């Protein structure tokens, strides 16, 4: 149905970022607000 975790969209690329250092950003997650299975 769903996974554990859900990720986030609204999260962005830091304004402070480093692709030259750190490369590929990822975002961080949510808790599923409804996780099944």
């Amino acid at each position: 149905g769903k996974p554990e975790h859900i990720p986030d969209p609204d999260a962005k690329k830091p304004e402070d970022w480093d692709e030259e250092m750190d490369g590929e950003w990822e975002p961080p997650v949510i808790q599923n607000p409804e996780y099944k299975g």
